């Protein structure tokens, strides 16, 4: 299948064991904002659903799909290919809706669907929108959507901005320095100091932070889900320049992202920004290995390239350099391991 | 490989990454307890070690080869399966010991060691002394040793004892209560009521207390690791009969471990009881899903069994009755998913 | 003066400054060890002060001197350098025995007494006995004792022993790896790391400990007063062969000290050891730079040399080596300025 | 020099050796209100420091010599008088920085500097903003100020209110009460009672302490640094008159301090207050041998004075009434002996 040729098998059996727990399910359920503005988006753009065909792409629970019900749909097929699907399909006959949802345990790549659909409803967002790959199974599952049908979400804005937090930054070597010792118990432990700094720079940073520590405001890059390939997620390439409203030194770059339902009705927003309440995706931070200093109306520029891995993630080459002095700085992160740091 | 044929490669592949990392490494180490009691062990039965061949099974970062060398072995074998065996070699090098310990990259079910040793030294122990698996690595490892030669550690003891704590268990009850809900967002969740209990109840809750909560002296089940075979640790059955000191509500059982070091100048041990110190191991606790009301002078008894998987960890059955009653707990458990409660 | 002569004169007005609170009088005079057993070495031993002629060297709030009193003495001579000594002639008045004790302020190198004494006392012990130079006070004022006059205290006796403590040794790398970052605020400040490294070991640590962590009994080094020249403590010269009762690494030697009050009816010691109840002086630490491995059974031999300075202190250098193995250390220590550890 | 000619070399020689410890400068550097908002203040007026000459007082470790150096100044002469001067030629050479920072070792009063400077930065605050009169050699240095150049900080407030704390004035008469004792070891002390508490009341206390203590608003007094001659502060004359918002005792009161750096690009505060996050200077309270009673409504009015001594502080005299009832304190404070509190 599609899906078992770009994932390793260690990487799906993980990922869908984690999912298959009723608590991630009920973690997920409980993000008020996330399922809140799901519900809204949906009923308040009910004639997208009235009487329609509907595809849940990851049903889960399947609490989007009962909202589908909710607002009035025909039928939906809610496909999930954790152990999930049979709590999904448990939740299905108690709550009477044999007869409008019907779960399809598998990957949404390998099952087949009986006809085809007016609209796809997912939440396949990841940490930075890209995580997981989630996002190839929802423009995947295009193969069963009429033309001119619909996707919720239609579209998706990832934002970079640069930040700067130098107790973030110092903290990676206060940590590191564990390892710069000549006699840890008789062993001298500082020539994998290097190595450690390495480690920990390679991880993104999820937790969330004050707005005031953002040095430019965002660059947007944007997915539109009714237009794009898998393929396209393959290689993602973010090119920048941020004009600098604050001097300083900039520690690296802090990301987050929106996803948009764009119904007949209206429009509807579900962002993770700085400054909107939190969700369960917080906001996520790459540092720079060295920092770079710039003043107020000076220009960062550069390249985030996000490169597709089997494990279900990304490599995240971020290249930047202050146009006025030459300055530049790289980073190699691994999205696949992220260092949780909210408290 | 027995590795292989005992586990499952998703599980085998996760396991082996997250030791690889050096932020586990230097988790590890900081436990003063366990690394310098490690080392005492070693040191003060250095006669055990001078001029000695030594294999230590799974040397993270060669840590315990390092306190065999100090102890005057003449040669150490190191094997590492993860990637954090480079570190060692780094290690190794750095601290100019290149003629005495030698690593050896691989799994200890497969690689080829050049000569028989004299003793193995490791730390096999995991939650509840046996999660991981490892000590059947441990264990695998007796093709190699001398028919005269030594394990350190020699045993292993693991203690357990009822306990009372209405706190933890309507903490893991409320947790449980949200798939009660008739009405979440409109859809009725109650059908799964029963199996979010069950799941959450399945978790052994990982962390520390008062040793005020126990309600009689521990049952102690010894396993001797000069004795014991791999295929012994396959199905574990720890029969129990408490005499019960207090009276009140028994939630669950606690479990912790020691183990001995037992060297030609003298033993040393290393425990992880709730009495002493605390380790990284912390406690374990097996909450039952109905606590059981005992009184001062009862008798409770059953058996706690653990089951390997090939998720390198156990499925646990715990069994316990109130003798004067009749009334009776049976409790399944997946120790491959704790709760990890300790802040 | 010789006291001018061996003290710089920074150094000695920042000493008698000290010395002129209330509060720090009070504090020593709080010690109930230090004062308690001053007083019972004076009153147990009241034939060598009834109707006898006492100098009080360095008397303070002039405390010792109404010990000598109530032990029956005919005339005491309180000397003090500090404006401390208008608070003792407050006291001497105050208590009604201005006919009895002679308030002399000034240095002992510097006053002129109207006869010569029976005996001195005084209490001339710094941290590791001879910190601020007192002693050499102690003995000038001998030009003043009759032949056959006494001394208290009579002797005093330093112990050094070596000690493990690899928490201790660890901590100074935490404190100096500060300075192991390449970015603080945009400023690279690895190069002065092994300057903090080399200042945090010149520095002996000032607090208690468990004496378990002592690795060999005492040694003993004994000034005795009656017997000891002012330059007998300006080059100090300590052998030590240490038979180890332990294996392990020696991250330094620890020091205390006791003196005794050899009296005509009997001697009495105060002792500062850490078996004892604790007092004002704690005890001292000197750190290896790099520890030293030994075995139970193996000899550490060296020399602590210390050398007066005209800061009222020493500079302390150790060298030590393994015999068995011929692994040698150095340190260099500042005894004017300790590190205070003690919580 | 002018600075020999108002400070006696004892307290010199003490004051150059404390600032001389890398420990010292670890424990500054590590408030990072007070690194980081001088890096703000400096970084965000670049322009101020862009190509221009610039005169750091004080230099220490060097860091706002580099902060300085960020921001693009031409030339930096760094001068410092203690020890440290030679750690920061070193910090200077290792970030490639020799041919802008300049350190020049010496006292600012005596260095001969090769020209004059656009901007002259310093850290020149102690506690209570005057202790160690180092805004005095701070404003010395203007002399190489050219005509139209700029102080970063420009300006210093220094703020004074009432205070109610019956514990921590219990807390030192406790100290003091120990000179009451009328037979201590068989000693009558109590005629020592009266300088006992005088020498106790005399120490400013210095920690921090909960915003609802302060029972009026506080009364600021103000030294422009760009206008004041170093004359003016050997006497300090603070008239106030606080409008009581609370009922209740007046046990003294509460100082701290503001600085401003007034920038061509926007002016940045250092706060110290109390409501404010906690910096290393804490906040300074002067106790009143005896409180004040006030009710709500009424005025207390006085005068404190700061008269600049030798030892490099100030002999305060607080002289405050009820204006209503002629209820007066007088009280007279070290500020050079404070008590440190805060744990
Ligand atoms: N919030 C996040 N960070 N990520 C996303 C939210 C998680 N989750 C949401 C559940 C539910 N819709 C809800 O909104 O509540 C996505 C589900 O999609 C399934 N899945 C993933 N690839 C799949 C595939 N190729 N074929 C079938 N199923 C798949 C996973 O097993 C998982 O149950
Ligand atoms: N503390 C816990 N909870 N459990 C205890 C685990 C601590 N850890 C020991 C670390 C070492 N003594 C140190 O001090 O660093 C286990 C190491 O053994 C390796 N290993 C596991 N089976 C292996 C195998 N079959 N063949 C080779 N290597 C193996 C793992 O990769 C890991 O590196
Ligand atoms: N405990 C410690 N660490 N050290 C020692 C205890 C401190 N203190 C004890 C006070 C009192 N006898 C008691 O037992 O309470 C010693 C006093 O000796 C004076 N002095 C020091 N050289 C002096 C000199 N050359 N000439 C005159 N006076 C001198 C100092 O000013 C100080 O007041
Ligand atoms: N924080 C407090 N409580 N007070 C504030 C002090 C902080 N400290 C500033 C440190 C520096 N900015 C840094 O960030 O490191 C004072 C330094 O100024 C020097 N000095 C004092 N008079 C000097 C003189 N007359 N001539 C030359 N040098 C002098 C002292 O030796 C000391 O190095």
């Amino acid at each position: 299948s599609v899906f078992s040729e770009r994932t390793e098998e260690s990487s799906a059996v993980q990922y869908f064991q984690f999912y298959g727990y009723l608590s991630q399910q009920q973690n997920m359920m409980q993000d008020y904002v996330r399922t809140g503005t799901y519900q809204r988006a949906i009923l308040q753009n009910h004639t997208d659903f009235k009487d329609k065909i509907v595809l849940d792409v990851g049903c889960g629970s399947g609490i989007l799909s009962f909202f589908a019900a909710q607002a009035g749909a025909r039928k939906i097929y809610a496909v999930e290919a954790s152990t999930m699907a049979q709590h999904a399909e448990v939740l299905v006959k108690s709550n009477n809706l044999t007869d409008r949802i019907v779960v399809i345990p598998g990957k949404v790549e390998e099952v087949s669907l009986p006809e085809q659909v007016d609209i796809i409803i997912s939440e396949p967002m990841g940490y930075m929108l890209f995580n997981e790959r989630m996002l190839e199974s929802y423009l995947h599952a295009k193969k069963y959507l009429k033309p001119s049908g619909n996707m919720f979400p239609t579209i998706g804005d990832v934002h970079l901005a640069p930040f700067t937090d130098e107790q973030l930054y110092m903290e990676q070597f206060t940590k590191a320095n564990f390892w710069y010792q000549p006699s840890f118990h008789g062993v001298d432990l500082s020539a994998l100091r290097g190595a450690a700094v390495d480690e920990y720079f390679r991880q993104p940073v999820v937790d969330t932070f004050d707005i005031r520590i953002l040095m430019a405001k965002s660059v947007k890059y944007t997915v539109n889900f009714l237009e794009a390939k898998e393929g396209d997620l393959h290689r993602i390439e973010i090119p920048f320049k941020f004009h600098m409203l604050h001097s300083g030194l900039v520690h690296g770059l802090a990301f987050w992202f929106d996803v948009a339902f764009i119904g007949s009705i209206m429009t509807v927003w579900l962002s993770t920004a700085p400054t909107e309440p939190l969700t369960h995706w917080y906001q996520v931070r790459c540092l720079f290995q060295s920092p770079l200093f710039a003043k107020a109306g000076d220009t960062l520029s550069g390249t985030c390239l996000l490169i597709a891995n089997k494990r279900q993630s990304y490599d995240i080459s971020i290249v930047a350099q202050v146009d006025q002095t030459g300055s530049k700085s790289s980073n190699l992160l691994d999205l696949k391991n992220p260092f949780f740091r909210y408290t």
